[PDB]
């Protein structure tokens, strides 16, 4: 329910480049990717960190996520969805559930 931050997952300010974001992103598969880090701290962290990376790489959807929780008015869902395609959104947390 609570908007979660997306931001302080990767290590990065709010105003960050998409290029910043992802060589946040890059630096922090290298250590927790499974197949580098078989430890099960690991996989719940990356869990963590590709859901806040599946939100903000996309600019269109990082606007969504940046918009929640303002005064602004909210934009109607776009037609037929949103696109998470290289993602397991199925086991996201319910606050990305809830956003997209």
């Amino acid at each position: 329910a609570a908007k979660k931050d997306y931001y302080a997952i990767l290590g990065v300010p709010r105003n960050a480049t998409q290029e910043e974001i992802k060589r946040a992103y890059k630096r922090l598969a290298r250590q927790y990717h499974p197949d580098v880090n078989k430890s099960p701290e690991a996989e719940e962290k990356f869990k963590e960190i590709n859901e806040a990376y599946a939100v903000l790489s996309d600019p269109e959807k990082r606007r969504i996520y940046d918009t929640y929780g303002t005064t602004e008015a909210p934009p109607p869902p776009p037609p037929g969805g949103y696109d998470f395609s290289g993602f397991d959104v199925e086991d996201f947390s319910e606050f990305f559930q809830e956003l997209f």
